[PDB]
């Protein structure tokens, strides 16, 4: 399980201000803390508030790699900002993301290959986020074929079925688990899977509990990565424990510690 | 998710003495505590220490139903003990258990049917516990066929893949999840599944964490019931959260309390 730190996101007040005032301190501190928690990748989202998003992404990249060697997950719907971020990246990167829309596929897949970066693909297109697992799977397969079409190693493709809040979109959770399981059954080399975990508990009571529980469930269905709260110790425990229960990581009494220091 | 209180088991020192001394207090207290925790079924195991296991099982049934209306899960390898127990039960019972051995099947399935009781079936026989999910599933299918043969409603059949410690039999864990998953399919009306959860963390560190992490993972694979620590609040939280994430129970802010007071 690859935990992709979610905190460096412009939606958060302290990050929005840091980006605006170009104050590296807050961002660099969240990079450190998240890595200390066990994250091995860092999601970098400038947010919708900042004016120049291209320049902002570049900045987030430069200030972050100054204090971290972790993989940078460039999170933005602005492809120009993504490209700009990649050109500044000193370490392996992740593109977050592309969807099944053909127009975006032919821009992001080649872009991912050009930079040897990982690519996150959402199971959806202009038509919207499908509920039924069969439809989500269909989009996933289109992404799979795309990885082969453009020469992207299947292992660098992370398919995201898009989890939603369990209190107002509850019927989506099981459809997500089913999609992940179907994707897990694909032949070698099979693609990977990811999820913006925290969305499952939006507006719910005891979000950490919901987050933990779903992470464990998702991992049982093949989940390989999760953009989530790397500073949530209980969550990190689950990640570590889940790997053990899937026999992905050999057991030892300090399995939690080993996960955070590997 | 049906939590079957595991605590009234002769292997525990206090229960062993209570049975040997015929002191109802310890047993009745544990019965009430487990129900309050959220259990809706109580496992009753006289343990190996007591000499007369048939009258010990009758006693457990007597002192327990005296204070509890909960379904009683008669846990014994001695069929005479199970029979004597069933005859003492005033409420519907559960039989734990029968394995896939034909000789055992033709005695227990008819016994469960006669008493209108639930029956637990272990995916194993005289050759032992199969590690590979293929063989676990093979025995699971025999049990399903036997239920049809003897007239046991498929919903009263709980198949147990038999989980083992994650520190010495770690490769069994993923096989158990796969088996549960394949069982979840088969054909409607599909049978139910159960597990002696606590075995997964035996002799491990951070046992509660390992238990609840696996419970969640198991539930995503269709687990229906679990013999476990109904007095472990964190375990109960996981069960309640898992039902929500599978859309088996409608979300509401106090879903945990609702699960417990259900
Ligand atoms: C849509 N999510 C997502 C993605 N990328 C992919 N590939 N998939 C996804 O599902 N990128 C962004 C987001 C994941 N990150 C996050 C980050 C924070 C919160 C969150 O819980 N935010 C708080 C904000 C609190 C504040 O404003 O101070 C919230 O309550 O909404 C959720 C998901
Ligand atoms: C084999 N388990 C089991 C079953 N029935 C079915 N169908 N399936 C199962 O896996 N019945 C009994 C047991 C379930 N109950 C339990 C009860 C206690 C512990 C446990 O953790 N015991 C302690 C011993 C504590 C003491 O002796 O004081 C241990 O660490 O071993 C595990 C499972
Ligand atoms: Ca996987
Ligand atoms: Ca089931």
């Amino acid at each position: 399980m690859l935990i992709i730190g979610e905190r460096i996101n412009g939606m958060f007040g302290d990050i929005k201000r840091a980006i605006q005032e170009r104050d590296p301190a807050p961002v660099q501190e969240w990079a450190r803390r998240q890595e200390e928690g066990g994250a091995r990748a860092l999601d970098l989202n400038v947010g919708p508030a900042v004016q120049d998003k291209v320049s902002a992404m570049e900045w987030l990249v430069e200030v972050t790699q100054e204090v971290s060697n972790l993989t940078l997950c460039l999170d933005s719907t602005n492809i120009k900002a993504i490209e700009a971020g990649l050109k500044k990246c000193k370490n392996r990167a992740m593109i977050n993301s592309t969807n099944a829309e053909r127009e975006k596929v032919e821009k992001l897949f080649p872009l991912a290959v050009e930079h040897g970066a990982a690519l996150i693909g959402l199971t959806m297109n202009k038509t919207g986020i499908p509920k039924d697992s069969d439809t989500r799977l269909a989009f996933a397969m289109e992404l799979v074929a795309a990885a082969d079409e453009f020469g992207l190693p299947m292992e660098d493709l992370y398919i995201d079925p898009l989890i939603l809040p369990a209190n107002v979109a509850q019927d989506h959770a099981p459809e997500v688990l089913k999609t992940l399981q179907q994707i897990k059954m694909l032949a070698d080399p099979a693609p990977k899977t990811v999820l913006g975990l925290s969305a499952v508990s939006q507006n719910c009571q005891n979000r950490p509990l919901i987050n933990r529980t779903f992470l464990a469930m998702a991992m049982a269905c093949g989940l390989d990565a999760a953009i989530a709260d790397a500073c949530d110790e209980a969550l990190i425990e689950t990640a570590a424990t889940a790997e053990i229960l899937l026999n992905q990581t050999v057991y030892c009494d300090s399995f939690v510690k080993m996960f955070k220091t590997r």
